């Protein structure tokens, strides 16, 4: 599908990026206690790539909602200059292009 195609460059591209080292799995509570007591609804881009293989995205309404929310969890949590904030905003600058260069549009 291609769809599909296109998510998957998008993604993996993302998954790629410098400053995507803090979103690539599930925060663990060694690493955050208490995060899951804060943050209801969890995200990150393993989930995304499994969601991803499971044909979960059938609408860019859909990949982009999952991907908004890895960056607000983490401007939920962290305060703003934090380098997974930082991090956080120059990813989303990188991903908005990303979408602009594929014309993904509804
Ligand atoms: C899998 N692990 C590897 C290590 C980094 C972790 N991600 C992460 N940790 C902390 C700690 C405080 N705030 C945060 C945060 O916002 N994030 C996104 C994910």
């Amino acid at each position: 599908d291609q769809l599909y195609s296109t998510l998957k460059s998008i993604l993996q591209q993302v998954k790629s990026h410098q400053s995507a080292w803090p979103f690539m799995e599930p925060v663990k509570r060694t690493e955050a206690p208490g995060y899951y007591e804060v943050i209801r609804f969890p995200m990150d881009l393993k989930t995304m790539s499994e969601r991803l293989k499971n044909r979960y995205y059938v609408s860019k309404k859909l990949f982009m909602a999952d991907l908004q929310r890895v960056f607000t969890n983490c401007k939920e949590y962290n305060p703003p200059e934090s380098e997974y904030y930082k991090c956080a905003n120059i990813l989303e600058k990188f991903f908005f292009s990303k979408i602009k260069e594929a014309g993904l549009i509804d």
